[PDB]
């Protein structure tokens, strides 16, 4: 069913993480890790300690979908087990560094023909695929989006819940 993933959306925030490469959201799916740019980092923060839930919603550039999304269950934290994320040119990994734990609500993908009904109030009324690492999506976007996502059958959302 749906109801137990829209009690984890309510009242949520959205944004939209944009990954240069495949490689690195494996090895989010695997991990249950994300780091981002600093001002990136910054804005998550803030917003995991402000919303009941944070939900990143992935897409790899070039890629024509979305990969999945995933809700904060930590605010970034520095040391600990290093990630050998695969890094652009121009990309340091002290850029990154900041590691936030994640818990996947879906690691099923989503093509853009399928979002194109969906405009973001917080990018101009774009369509919601359309925007830079670490755009917010509004509210009502961001859910409509989450829902348009095949069911993960293999996630039991009870202990997202229990995070809550
Ligand atoms: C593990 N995290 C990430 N991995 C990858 Cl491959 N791309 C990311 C990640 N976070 C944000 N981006 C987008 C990006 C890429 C290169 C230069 C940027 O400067 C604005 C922005």
């Amino acid at each position: 069913g749906t109801s137990k993933l829209k009690y984890v959306l309510q009242d949520a925030r959205f944004f939209l993480i944009k990954s240069n490469n495949h490689e690195n959201v494996s090895l989010a799916k695997a991990k249950g890790v994300w780091s981002t740019l600093p001002v990136n980092e910054k804005k998550l923060n803030l917003a995991f300690r402000s919303a009941r839930s944070v939900i990143l919603i992935f897409s790899v550039r070039e890629s024509g979908k979305f990969q999945g999304f995933a809700r904060l269950s930590s605010e970034s934290h520095h040391g600990g087990s290093p990630i050998h994320w695969v890094l652009p040119a121009g990309m340091s990994a002290k850029m990154l560094g900041g590691v936030f734990k994640i818990d996947w609500i879906c690691r099923r993908e989503l093509p853009f023909t399928k979002s194109a009904h969906l405009t973001n109030p917080w990018n101009e009324h774009k369509p919601v695929k359309i925007g830079r690492d670490g755009q917010e999506i509004e509210l009502e976007c961001g859910t409509q989006l989450c829902l348009l996502f095949p069911p993960d059958e293999s996630i039991d959302l009870y202990q997202v819940i229990h995070k809550m």
